[PDB]
């Protein structure tokens, strides 16, 4: 979570930039500041898992333009569709 | 405008309560009383609301606002109370 | 509460802002704005005396008001809902 | 010879990061201290650089083995055993 | 398993590299005892790439930190505390 | 050099994002996403800010290059597009 | 305003000469050419206006290297300094 | 003295101008059919002048009373019943 | 405000002033003047008790009026047009 | 854009990335600072021209060190260091 508690009904808008600050119109004026009691992100917790063992085995591991994922381990060299899930 | 774009919908589109995309593309759907999750649909064959995946059974027409924040946390107006967490 | 949270967040606007039908942004963070049936595209103000509603440019000719939805794709798509009917394409010009 | 004819384009820290790589639109994107960076690249040794990038990770960031991004934009990393991916923050909160 | 079932594409001295990168358009460019070469990336292991590489880079690649393509093609570079740009070396 | 110079300002000079003169000899500058233009200034005790004119009120902060013709017409680069006009 | 419209922002250098002409560096080299769809200038539609009735009514005006502007209205002589708005 | 002594610094031409005058700095300055024109004073009858004068102005010059330069370089010009300055145009755009 | 300047100026000269052909300026502030055929030079006038034409020198004898145009280059250098041809020169002198 | 590059005149090529400042003062003389240097040189007309040769070095350390540098159309050189201001003729 509860992050506010009054008024919050009554806003004409409330909706956030793509950096997250908060937008808000109330009583005909506008308001930006970051959204009332924020927690720390934590980027990883929420993010898709797609491969599980040996993944930093690899020396190098980028991708390609065309998106295919390139990779060296040990002294050979790979490609493939990055994996998925 | 609507004159060079792709209609991607028919039947229901008025009714929902809500209307909006989480930062990843899915698109969300409010109806019912429940909260729907699936990948926009490309044309009229696709009935959406079919293959949408109810992420919320019921308890979701309260709500004044709901939409996400771009870190891909959802965020909800109910009464006169704020809240936020990642969808369920 | 709402009241202080405005209180300590930035009075970017005055006056004006209450009759738009839609307020919302791109993903490259321009703000679009509807109004009398017409769509508005400009950078968010930044303080008080910024002017957005003169500053801003007109993409969009007529039968803005006429959508129930109008919001953006992350991929930078509008997406519009219109009676029943569902529409998508890259913004106007 | 390419040093000779190359733009200098910052004259300290540069040596304080553990990754440094672009998006798919030339944002430029750094990893310090276990938090993580976003700004546009720098252009001159006078652009002091960290101090108008944003803070978009607060912390565990220096324990990736890898980070990097696909041209779809989506951000991909490796911690111990594991491959993650996910769209790059925007905030640190 | 991802290895499995993936293309090998090559079968030796992959890891005397130090830098091992793409450009915007698919070059493979690479750093070796102190050089810069820069071909289109192998195939097979049949494909032998740096005896088809172009040598472009002489002397100090290896003294980057950090040395990688801008999506506009342009070269960056961290060597000690300092950062660069530039078009590419050529031959 | 900064031997024999005139030191004609002493804050916030850094943090202007374009920083230039008009044919006339106005500077003009950028910061806050607002162009201020008033005469140079001849020394410290000058608020130079305080007195310039807000001749643009937002907006101003996208440009990559912001910069004078010198018949006296303003040329701007915003984005992948360029620019002209009369100053405001 | 428009005069341009793709690849304006790849220059690293875009300034004018003292007589009009843009100069331009991009991927390392440097562009000279007058700039793109210039129109007629035309110089009285932005000049300082300083002065409203009679002014062609003199014979003669013009400046001493003091800056004193001198004039001469039928068989009378005059000094002071210009005008200003 | 003077007609005997004096140096022809050109030949034909002169008599089509209707303003003639120099800038402080000594760049020769003409009107001619309506046109600005500027460069440094020719110097012997073969000095083409008209050939290597920048045309700054292309019309409307015909219609000034005076005009002439204040010593700081500012050019003022009279027409009809109003009295003006600015800057000498450097280009006709 | 043609007359609002004018009455706010030095009135520095009274009559036989529009009877100048030329009348201008040399980089010094010397005052150069051409009526019939005639150049005459001297420092400016600053008050109508002052009568200039009869303080200035004649510096040019005959031939003054046919000029086009006769005007200073900041040098010191004197320019004119007779006809359809140009010249420059150090003025004359008496 | 990629056009007018084709209808401009090529007057330099290569090694024009480098420089932190490239501007004209009044006269239409061209500045260009690099390795902390101030260079000064009428412009190059073509592609054989060795602009970076023939310039002047007139100002010797600490170029790289202004975040603004450029010309008042009085002919003085304005510069900002950090959070400073300044004027003055250029150096020689
Ligand atoms: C809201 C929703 O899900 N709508 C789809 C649906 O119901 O099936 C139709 C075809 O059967 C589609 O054209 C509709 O747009
Ligand atoms: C709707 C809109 O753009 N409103 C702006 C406006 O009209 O000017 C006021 C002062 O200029 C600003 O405070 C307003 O926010
Ligand atoms: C690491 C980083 O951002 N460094 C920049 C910085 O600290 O300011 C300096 C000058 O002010 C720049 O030259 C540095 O490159
Ligand atoms: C380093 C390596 O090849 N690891 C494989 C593995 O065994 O675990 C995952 C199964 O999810 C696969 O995705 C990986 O390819
Ligand atoms: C680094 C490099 O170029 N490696 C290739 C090489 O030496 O040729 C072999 C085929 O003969 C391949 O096994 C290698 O991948
Ligand atoms: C950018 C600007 O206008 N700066 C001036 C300012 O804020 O007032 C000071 C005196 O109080 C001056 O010395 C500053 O240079
Ligand atoms: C060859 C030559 O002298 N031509 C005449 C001419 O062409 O006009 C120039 C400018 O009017 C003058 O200097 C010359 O008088
Ligand atoms: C051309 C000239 O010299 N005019 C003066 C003159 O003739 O004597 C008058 C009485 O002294 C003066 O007032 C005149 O300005
Ligand atoms: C900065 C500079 O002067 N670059 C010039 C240079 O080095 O010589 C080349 C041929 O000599 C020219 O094409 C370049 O423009």
């Amino acid at each position: 979570k509860e992050i506010g508690n009054g008024g919050w009904d009554q806003f004409q808008f409330l909706f956030f930039d793509p950096n997250g600050y908060l937008y808000a119109v109330s009583n005909d004026k506008l308001y930006k500041a970051s959204p009332p009691q924020s927690d720390t992100d934590n980027w990883i917790a929420r993010a898709t898992e797609i491969g599980s063992g040996g993944w930093s085995g690899f020396k190098f591991l980028f991708f390609h333009p065309n998106g295919y994922l390139y990779a060296v381990r040990g002294q050979r060299f790979y490609k493939a569709l990055p994996p998925v899930s």
